[PDB]
């Protein structure tokens, strides 16, 4: 029952891409690193499987990343990451989530242009399949799996930040457009929580938000949320034992070492705790113990 948060690689205060792989247990309020990633990965993404921790594509410095490596998370404190199938395409700044046994990745920039594709992983054969494209290219949307169907929001499409909201049933295999959220963000941290789809932070085009909405799956609706204690964009989210958790990003003036968390019964956000590293654009996932 005890959940751990994984952040993995980003962008550090020494303005480099970075390798680092740190964990906070709710538990013990402590914070550890895990062995670093093989490469350094700003833009990157990560979702967890069957214990093991993915990293999947980014940017580092250099190229935009189609690599996926892997790390066993019951390893002991002596490694290691390795490397598996890489994507079709190159991605930095994709969505990334896990529906059934199988990874989904949509979206991100290749270094020339940004993605409607959408790709899946299946852990059983170690192959990655193009599936249907968005109907808008996005690098910067978050992707989020409710109730067996995945939404796509936000992002940005090479001149405009988006409010358009996608989703994508398995079932169809087709994409189409949902009810939009009331601000455009890019960057925008996003987690399923009770029935509803929250979207925290990012960037509008001129500000960088603390502004918070959450999306009622079963009306098409959206609703303002409580802000966040501080700006975050390019900020991860995610849900650890039914609270959402806002990890690290830009607020406009600094990258952030906190993580705040959200409880919507009490309709408040606090920080509740602080990596030993400065990030944004880091990938974060969740791994039960």
């Amino acid at each position: 029952a005890n959940e751990v948060l994984l952040v993995v690689g980003g962008f550090g205060s020494q303005q480099s891409p970075i390798d680092v792989v740190e964990k906070y247990d709710p538990k013990t309020q402590e914070w550890s690193f895990l062995p670093s990633i093989t490469r350094k990965r700003r833009y990157v993404a990560s979702v967890s499987l069957h214990d093991r921790i993915y990293v999947i594509g980014g940017y580092d410095g250099r190229s935009r990343l189609s690599s996926v490596e892997c790390l066993d998370y019951t390893a002991d404190e002596d490694g290691v990451w390795y490397s598996v199938a890489p994507m079709n395409v190159r991605r930095g700044l994709a969505g990334a989530t896990t529906l059934g046994d199988m990874i989904y990745v949509s979206g991100g920039f290749d270094g020339s242009r940004r993605h409607t594709s959408m790709e899946r992983y299946d852990p059983n054969i170690d192959q990655w399949s193009m599936l249907g494209d968005m109907q808008t290219a996005r690098e910067g949307a978050g992707l989020v799996v409710a109730s067996g169907v995945i939404y796509c929001l936000g992002g940005y499409d090479g001149l405009n930040i988006l409010n358009s909201v996608e989703k994508y049933d398995p079932h169809t295999g087709h994409w189409t457009n949902v009810t939009p959220m009331a601000t455009k963000r890019s960057g925008a941290g996003v987690a399923l929580l009770n029935d509803h789809i929250y979207v925290v932070g990012g960037f509008d085009g001129t500000a960088h938000l603390s502004s918070v909405e959450a999306y009622n799956i079963r009306t098409d609706s959206w609703t303002t949320v409580t802000s966040m204690t501080t700006p975050r964009c390019y900020v991860g989210a995610t849900v650890l034992r039914g609270r959402l958790y806002a990890i690290a990003g830009y607020d406009g003036n600094s990258l952030l070492s906190s993580i705040e968390c959200y409880d919507p019964i009490i309709d408040s956000w606090e920080v509740v705790t602080s990596m030993g590293t400065q990030r944004c654009d880091a990938g974060v996932c969740v791994l039960r113990e």
